[PDB]
């Protein structure tokens, strides 16, 4: 009746609606180690979020997102494997229903508790809208999250879940830095990719950072409080909101690091 997470309406059954989901280029993947190859050419990656401007903070009924203005030439991502400049539009998190699993990509088939994704789409295609209709259009940064000590820069996000429960619900939410989100390094490994949820169009460069941030326990944890349905409906915990890792195909991974 409409695409989820559920067991009659979930990743496994995304085909009947999106053919695509059986493509050549489909996200997420597992990142083995072992056969990931190291690009010389591969530059630095860019990150100019300096002048990113939070607006709100929504749950969808498929996850949390942080909305934000790309009106002007504000947060880019450039450099790394990318020609020309992306803007960064929102992003939001997948996560487990314990602290084992949540993370879409993994690394010789290690899970991680949870991924962020940060969405920048190409600027050259002018919007969003017409930027997903192409190979190049998207870039996204996927960061991995590991229970551990607590990151100071999510607990603003952590502690404003309390208010948009429910499918529907939303949240002012300016002033927010996505720069207090990011680990240490920026080394990274790349692929050519897919949306990971329908539509599952193959318009993503992905970009994911080899380094993990640590968040505590008690973080995640507010994570796993969000709800799939709207208010009044049967309560149906938000977890586990990620697709398994799809068939590299003939792809190669590339890493920024010896
Ligand atoms: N049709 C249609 C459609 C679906 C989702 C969006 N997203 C949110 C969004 C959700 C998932 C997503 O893919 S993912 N998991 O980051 O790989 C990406 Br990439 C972007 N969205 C909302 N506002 N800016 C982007 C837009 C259009
Ligand atoms: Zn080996
Ligand atoms: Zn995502």
């Amino acid at each position: 009746h409409h695409w989820g997470y559920g067991k009659h309406n979930g990743p496994e059954h995304w085909h009947k609606d999106f053919p695509i989901a059986k493509g050549e280029r489909q996200s997420p993947v597992d990142i083995d180690t072992h056969t990931a190859k190291y690009d010389p050419s591969l530059k630095p990656l860019s990150v100019s979020y300096d002048q990113a401007t939070s607006l709100r903070i929504l749950n969808n009924g498929h996850a949390f997102n942080v909305e934000f203005d790309d009106s002007q030439d504000k947060a880019v991502l450039k450099g790394g494997p990318l020609d020309g400049t992306y803007r960064l539009i929102q992003f939001h998190f997948h996560w487990g229903s314990l602290d084992g699993q949540g993370s879409e990509h993994t690394v010789d088939k290690k899970k991680y508790a949870a991924e962020l994704h940060l969405v920048h789409w190409n600027t050259k295609y002018g919007d969003f809208g017409k930027a997903v209709q192409q190979p190049d259009g998207l870039a996204v940064l996927g960061i991995f999250l590991k229970v551990g000590s607590a990151k100071p820069g999510l607990q603003k996000v952590v502690d404003v879940l309390d208010s948009i429960k429910t499918k529907g619900k939303s949240a002012d939410f300016t002033n927010f830095d996505p720069r207090g989100l990011l680990p240490e390094s920026l080394d990274y490994w790349t692929y050519p990719g897919s949306l990971t949820t329908p539509p599952l169009l193959e318009c993503v460069t992905w970009i994911v950072l080899k380094e993990p941030i640590s968040v505590s326990s008690e973080q995640v944890l507010k994570f796993r409080k969000l709800n799939f349905n709207g208010e009044g409906e049967p309560e149906e915990l938000m977890v586990d909101n990620w697709r398994p890792a799809q068939p590299l195909k003939n792809r190669q991974i590339k890493a920024s690091f010896k």
